[PDB]
């Protein structure tokens, strides 16, 4: 599977690689999965997604209640 990360990748680890923008100190999430929950404000099902700074984050696999895998694509 093409362009996917684990839910629990750290923003701090992903972002410098996608040039995502730096976060502030009052950080609301630390992980890809956390990013998704933050934007949605709810428990994402499979195939829920969040758009953020020009990218889309889509939950492809849930293991239980954990977001296991997310698929990163590009927005318009």
């Amino acid at each position: 599977e093409s362009l996917t990360v684990e839910g629990a990748l750290e923003y701090v680890e992903l972002a410098p690689q996608l040039n995502l923008p730096q976060q502030e100190e009052d950080a609301d999430f630390h992980t890809v999965a956390g990013l998704i929950m933050e934007e949605l404000q709810t428990i994402p099902d499979v195939g829920d997604f969040a758009d953020f700074h020009g990218w889309r984050f889509e939950v492809v696999e849930k293991e239980g209640q954990r977001i296991e895998r997310v698929k990163i694509t590009k927005l318009p």
